[PDB]
């Protein structure tokens, strides 16, 4: 249905996601018993560590200068974690899941450490489900976040943009193959990257209210 | 060590140690004159810092999750530093010497950072000199400490274990090369790891009291590990 290279790209990108963001409800989730943002903060360390590994597993990124890898990961990290979190949203049950299996309702999150943002997080995640976004799309779309040539202070921003160009074409074709009917689908998907930038800033604000990892040279 | 891979592995692990643990008596060691703890505690930062580098530079360790790297490094950091500090124990003069060259005596350390542990540290270090332990064997034991499947909270403890096994076999053959006469030396060297666990757990207890109840809590890499 699609180029041979591209299908190679999808699989490598998917596989990189899958290896560093395993599937859920096999090794089931749990719904909590009882105000408890302790775990949420706990899982942050591991969550970021995994996004790093995601990049290690995708030569393209591995092609880039070590400085640029750090710069892009620094800038991308929270965006990709949010996208992952959205990825685990359960439409049926109106819940979100952490990599541990901890599963929480919107209201439980509002009261805990997710604030007034929680509604806007859920709306976004719901938006992706309307667009029938799949694991492959989540992965590639993250990689588009990672390899973004507008980050401040890159050594070779032009190189970064070059590396980004094939994933963009691949995403387009994959989306087209899943959605031959709807020519709007690709634009809609990328513009959720815009949503994610804006959402990311707001989420970061609430983080306030990686030095061992940074030692990667 | 037997296979060409093993001899290679020794060289790699040895090299990484040397790269992160420079030789001493050259940039010679010196004794100040008269208190000392601040001198000791500052040097902690580098000491930790180099162990991180040791991990950075080493076969296989890099292969595993970023998480597991972090988990193992936190877990193993004090054991490796104690082992390193033992390497520099001087048998004639009864001294332990630091990065800089600063060299000290058992009593000085008792007043210095070490306190009640100091006797048990020196006992241990004495024990390693008896077994005639060399730089390469020190480097292997550090990685073996590092690559340890038993540490709590690992993502893939089975892999960490599998990654450990060739280094163990390699250490064995190397020990066999150096000690054809006594075949129980490899067993003896392993049991020193069990000593170092116990020694390390006591070490941590002192670190917690001393650093927080400290004039200066710094710095940024150093905090994360001990925590």
């Amino acid at each position: 249905e699609l180029t041979e290279d591209e299908e190679e790209m999808v699989e490598k990108i998917l596989k990189a996601h899958e290896e560093t963001f395993p599937y859920l409800t096999d090794d089931d989730k749990y719904r909590l018993t009882q105000i408890l943002w302790e775990r949420v903060s706990e899982l942050s360390t591991k969550a970021i560590a995994n996004v790093v590994d995601f990049g290690k597993q995708v030569p393209v990124f591995t092609q880039l200068s070590t400085n640029d890898q750090i710069t892009l990961l620094k800038a991308a990290c929270l965006e990709i974690i949010i996208l992952r979190l959205a990825s685990r949203y359960d439409d049926k049950e109106d819940t979100m899941s952490f990599s541990n299996g901890l599963t929480l309702t919107q209201q439980q999150l509002e009261v805990g450490g997710f604030g007034t943002l929680t509604p806007t997080i859920f709306k976004f995640a719901r938006s992706l489900v309307e667009l029938s976004v799949d694991t492959a799309e989540y992965a590639m779309l993250s990689l588009i976040c990672l390899i973004s040539g507008d980050r401040s202070g890159l050594e070779h921003p032009e190189k970064v943009e070059q590396k980004q160009e094939p994933i963009l074409e691949t995403l387009k074709h994959y989306v087209r193959k899943r959605r031959p009917d709807s020519p709007h689908s690709f634009a809609k998907l990328l513009l959720k990257l815009t949503d994610l930038r804006s959402l990311s800033v707001k989420g970061a604000e609430r983080v306030l209210q990686p030095p061992l990892i940074l030692e990667m040279l």
